[PDB]
């Protein structure tokens, strides 16, 4: 068949009840996360198709960077509490792996300050138990999947994309590939 499981996405043996539809797991650290998201755009891409009603989901993780790591899972989920993902992830990904100006839970701080964000927003959010709730959401999603690295994502809670058994010949189509293997999987 032209999607076999085994060669673009596998399947979980313990599939997960109750999962977003579409999770994407990234971590600010990961070079690879840094390429999907700068220079190929695999979110936009994913979003652009996904079937009416289904929604992307993307999850930051604490296993890169030590303590850095950790605060990026806290902001990102201050990023989804305030909904401003659209304004930090740029800024984020740079600051951390272009210009490496991030290097203290103040230099994120900074990135949201810069976007407009204000202070006591922030700093409101950062404390709240709303954002605590959604890192350890964000954490139990990861423990859920049984997650070894990014990037990853996950379908339905029980399929996983495999792009590296996709055609990498091009950039274009290995996006337009992964793009249309998550709407095959939306849609089983």
């Amino acid at each position: 068949a032209q999607y076999e499981d085994g060669k673009q996405y596998t399947t979980l043996e313990k599939p997960v009840a109750g999962a977003p539809q579409v999770l994407a797991f990234f971590s600010f650290f990961c070079p690879h996360c840094y390429q999907f998201e700068e220079v190929l755009h695999i979110s936009d891409n994913v979003k652009k198709k996904l079937p009416e009603g289904v929604k992307m989901t993307a999850y930051h993780v604490n296993f890169m960077g030590g303590d850095l790591g950790k605060d990026l899972t806290q902001a990102w989920a201050v990023a989804m509490a305030l909904g401003v993902e659209d304004k930090v992830t740029v800024p984020l990904f740079e600051g951390v792996q272009k210009t490496q100006t991030i290097r203290s839970a103040s230099d994120i701080r900074d990135v949201f300050i810069n976007a407009g964000i204000k202070g006591e927003e922030y700093d409101a959010a950062w404390n709240s138990f709303v954002v605590k709730s959604l890192v350890a959401q964000q954490e139990k999603a990861a423990a859920d999947v049984q997650l070894r690295g990014v990037p990853a994502m996950f379908v339905n809670g029980k399929y996983q994309l495999n792009p590296q058994g996709m055609d990498t010949s091009n950039m274009d189509v290995f996006v337009q590939q992964y793009a249309d293997t998550v709407k095959y999987l939306s849609e089983k």
